[PDB]
RNA sequence: ACGAGAACGCAGCACCAGCUGUCCAACCUGAAGAAGA
């Protein structure tokens, strides 16, 4: 119950800048056996 | 003062010998420790 707008995004912070990374993203590669 | 008197149907003998209550069978199936703004 909250009075506010659709959702927003989740990024982070790493060092100094703030290097804006999505959360949870990783890349996903696949090989046989 | 009896077709009667006396006379254990009794003695010894293991209901016993051999034989698996065993064979086959996944405690298994699905599920983001995760999300406001």
């Amino acid at each position: 119950r909250t009075t506010y707008s659709k959702m927003r995004s989740v990024p982070d912070n790493v060092p100094t800048g703030k290097h804006y990374l999505e959360m949870g993203k990783a890349r996903i590669k696949l090989e046989e056996l």
